[PDB]
């Protein structure tokens, strides 16, 4: 009741969009799927509130583990018990299960105590300190991130006995309040007119009309009369397509462009022929277009909103039938296709077709032979699916039906097979819906890694409610970390029209699903919110007087009560399992370059040297390529960790929260090449030779026997960097856009440019990290030849997993950004990891690339 409605209010200030606005739209496909969607979403609420106190931790606090350690040493541990001042500092082996170091906390207790305890060691959890991040399970304790994380900084670990009771009583806490084939003509429509067209009226107005089954045509484009520039262009003509109203695809899209000609692209829009409920659709349409930037089929189905400025083109779809007609269902389509002839061939040509189902484009003799032995590549080669999918005559029902009929008996693919089948190449409903069932077996921690390109995915789907988007709901409703990037990746395109109704659809049926975790993330936004009125405040004040006067300004801003609250005590958007506590005011500043981004400070008693965080609130830019970059660095450090290599990466969060604006995790002790190479005076890395500066530096900061570890964690972080930089095409390299860390560790910052921008990014290997990696040496090919064997590694790695680059970066070409937009993209990857080539081929080229970048090294070692 009064409860509904703040729970309503609420929802709609957090996804920046009313609720109200969903039912003025009178839309029956929006009002069925917020019913739908709200039913599936409060379910998953029920199922969540009576979970056991260890599947609310799995919940709440998924396992954070080492990527090799998923499906011997000394450690100093430090564990205390729940709001005990007191704790305990304890020696276990590395090998050692939770379990073990829970006895251990127990028998201490029980002896300081001096009574037996009732308490056994399986009705607890242990709590990283101040953060929501817990170790549990059967797992050795350097199989967790945190311990072998606290093990390579030599940091101690420092945990919190936590009781089942105490796990419950969050549980209970955070609880939510209480016949088509019979039609034979031609496919045809009217094209009425056109309204607020705006154009060169020397100019004549043509309007391009094309079927679509995804990027593929369905017959050849028609288009219509040249009709003299105005406002109101007039047609009534009726336009005909070649091809059959049966022969139709359930997700057949009628895509139009307008454009002016003596071309000139002025407009376009698009729509499914079949709307949700499967009728095919007749009578008007006003087809509000969106304004061109020559047909775009893999452009959203819904109309532009804006209708007070947009270009309308208005069109007749006709009434073929005096009943209404819809898609035929399953059980009719395996009917027809359930009949076919089982092609038998030569063993001859049985060898040819196993060359191009283990082979990429093909001759139509090629396609002939794959449609024909099509029931032989159900059996024998189920993962050659998407080369069978591609040769299936999407415009001819008979056709389709026989595809269907073997797809419905066809076994689950492994992950990397499904993720190629949810591109747009594939657009057939039941295609998308296989994928989805051979994805559910992706693990939170692969789920996680590939969210991003699945989210992106969503803009490519013809209806709202969609097998895509209650997977991502289901799993992100059972997983809270999930859910959190989830409502993120969503919540920070609510400015693009296009997406802004799915998005806000999704993130409402989310909420509907978890009341506590929306007031998690509205704290959050209050935090964002209050980061852009002071960010504005800096870009306006950075312009006007010095920055000592603009930072005490910013400070005296930050210490008003309404900004201590909303800045202080929230989970962070970059990573849940952090928390954000006291803001360290003194501490806050912001950088120098165009958009002035702030460098936020945190402090947390209870979390003691691990509570002090940092994140970077930056607005003006979009972070979209930033993100994705850093994933794909994340990614490799990932494979190269699974096959045994650690290259001590850093790929630091970044993460858009809204309109050209995210934040980017601070990475604390770091300092920029360029500020290190000032070698300013009164230092103790002042050096006699620049070239001296950056060893100086790690020598200062790493001292005695401390140095050859730091040495060797900037040969393996360069090696990494070296390969990541040159595989993505990371361009624009220089002195302060790449980082160190006083461990050694060496990293990358600001990924506006990748991919080549159009230029072929050469290897690179820098005179300045060659001395370093040389122990400060002129000569030391023992040194520098183990840099290269580290290189030529984590190069063969990643190409024996360049399949999964190019099926996600493919992926990626739905989310819009202008450096990921065609094959010319995609195709620098394809170069880049040499993937048409063999290992050895492919080695040898990468020896020639790092060669030619050792000589341009040395025209810097000539002086
Ligand atoms: C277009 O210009 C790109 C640069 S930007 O700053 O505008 N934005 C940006 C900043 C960072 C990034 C990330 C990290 C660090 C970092 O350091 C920069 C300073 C910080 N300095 C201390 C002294 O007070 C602040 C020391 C010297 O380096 C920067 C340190 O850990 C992670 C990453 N990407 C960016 O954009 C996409």
């Amino acid at each position: 009741d009064r409860v509904k409605k703040l729970i309503n209010s609420q929802i709609s200030l957090l996804i920046g969009k009313g609720l109200h606005e969903f039912d003025s739209l009178r839309d029956p496909e929006v009002n069925d799927f917020r019913t739908k969607m709200r039913q599936f979403c409060e379910e998953a609420a029920a199922h969540r509130q009576q979970l056991g106190w260890v599947e609310w931790l799995q919940y709440s606090f998924p396992l954070q583990l080492e990527p090799s350690a998923r499906g011997n040493r000394a450690l100093l541990v430090n564990v205390k018990f729940e709001g005990s001042e007191e704790s305990f500092t304890f020696q276990v082996s590395t090998k050692d299960m939770p379990l073990a170091l829970m006895a251990c906390a127990l028998r201490k207790k029980a002896t300081v105590f001096r009574q037996p305890l009732v308490e056994q060691p399986e009705e607890y959890a242990l709590q990283v300190n101040g953060r929501h991040e817990y170790l549990y399970g059967n797992y050795p304790l350097c199989h967790f991130q945190y311990i072998c994380s606290c093990l390579h900084s030599g940091l101690t670990p420092h945990l919190t006995m936590v009781h089942s009771s105490s796990i419950l009583a969050m549980r209970d806490e955070q609880s939510n309040p209480a016949s088509l084939w019979s039609l034979e003509q031609p496919f045809s429509i009217e094209l009425i007119e056109g309204r607020k067209v705006n154009a060169d009226e020397r100019m004549k107005l043509v309007v391009q009309a094309g079927l679509f089954h995804g990027n593929e045509m369905l017959c050849k484009t028609v288009s219509s009369s040249e009709v003299n520039v105005c406002s109101e262009p007039v047609w009534k003509q009726r336009l005909e397509f070649d091809i059959s109203v049966c022969d139709l695809p359930r997700m057949a899209r009628l895509c139009f462009a307008l454009y002016a000609v003596v071309d000139c692209p002025i407009a376009w829009a698009n729509l499914m022929l079949f709307d949700y409920k499967d009728q095919l659709k007749t009578g008007e349409r006003c087809l509000y277009m969106w304004p061109s930037v020559l047909l775009n089929p893999a452009g959203t189905v819904r109309g532009n909103p804006n209708t007070e400025s947009a270009a309308a083109l208005v069109i007749y779809l006709p009434e073929v039938a005096p009943h209404p007609v819809y898609f035929p269902a399953l059980e009719k389509i395996l009917e027809l296709g359930r009949h076919g002839e089982r092609g038998r061939i030569t063993e001859e040509e049985q060898l040819q077709l196993r060359e191009i189902l283990e082979r990429g484009e093909l001759y139509e003799h090629e396609k002939d032979l794959v449609w024909k032995m099509r029931h032989e590549v159900q059996e024998h080669f189920p993962e050659a699916l998407a080369r069978l999918l591609l040769v299936t005559k999407w415009n001819k029902h008979e056709d389709v039906a026989q595809m269907l009929y073997l797809l419905c008996s066809w076994p689950e693919l492994p992950v990397l097979s499904a993720l190629e089948l949810l591109d747009f190449s594939f657009p057939d409903c039941y295609v998308g819906s296989f994928a989805i069932k051979s994805l559910r077996k992706l693990t939170d921690d692969e789920l996680f890694q590939y969210l991003l390109q699945l989210v992106q995915v969503l803009k490519y789907e013809s209806y709202l409610d969609c097998e895509l988007t209650k997977f991502l709901l289901g799993r992100a409703l059972a997983n809270r970390k999930i859910g959190h990037f989830l409502f993120w990746h969503l919540r920070s395109e609510m400015h693009v029209p296009s997406v802004a109704l799915r998005f806000g659809l999704i993130m409402e049926a989310y909420c509907r699903g978890s009341t506590h975790h929306m007031k998690v993330l509205m704290k959050q936004g209050e935090a964002l919110s209050k980061l852009k009125a002071l960010n504005d405040f800096v870009k306006v004040s950075s312009q006007k007087t010095t920055k000592p006067q603009t930072k005490e300004m910013m400070h005296m801003c930050m210490r008003q009560e309404t900004y201590m609250e909303a800045l202080s005590h929230l989970q962070s958007p970059l990573d849940p399992s952090t928390l954000l506590e006291e803001v360290c005011v003194e501490q806050c500043t912001f950088m120098d370059s165009k958009m002035k981004p702030l460098w936020i400070m945190y402090s947390s008693e209870e979390a003691g040297s691990a509570g002090n965080v940092g994140i970077i609130f930056k607005n003006g830019d979009d972070l979209r390529q930033d993100m994705l970059t850093l994933q794909m660095i994340q990614l490799m450090d990932v494979l190269w960790k699974q096959e045994g290599l650690d290259l001590r990466m850093t790929p630091y969060g970044c993460l858009p929260t809204g309109d050209r604006t995210g934040l980017i995790e601070v990475v604390l002790h770091s300092d920029t090449i360029a500020n290190i190479q000032l070698n300013k005076s009164n230092m103790a890395a002042t050096a006699a030779f620049n070239k001296d500066a950056l060893l100086n530096w790690l020598k200062s900061k790493n001292p005695g026997e401390a140095l050859d570890r730091a040495i060797e964690e900037f040969t393996l972080s360069c090696a990494g960097y070296c390969v990541a930089t040159y595989v993505l095409g990371i361009g624009d390299r220089h002195s302060d856009n790449i980082m160190i860390r006083e461990s050694g560790q060496l990293f990358h910052i600001d990924f506006g440019h990748f991919l080549g921008n159009r230029e072929r990014v050469p290897f690179i290997l820098t005179y300045d990290f060659v001395h370093v990696i040389q122990q400060g040496k002129t000569n030391n090919s023992e040194k520098f030849e183990r840099f290269r064997g580290y290189c030529e590694r984590a190069y063969t790695i990643l190409r024996r997993h360049g399949l999964l680059f190019l099926h996600l970066f493919a992926l990626m070409r739905a989310a819009g950004l202008p450096e990921l937009s065609c094959s010319k993209d995609i195709q620098y990857l394809k170069d880049s990891l040499a993937l048409g080539k063999t290992e050895e081929e492919a080695l040898k080229h990468f020896r020639v690339k790092f060669n030619e970048a050792l000589r341009e090294s040395w025209k810097t070692k000539v002086n």
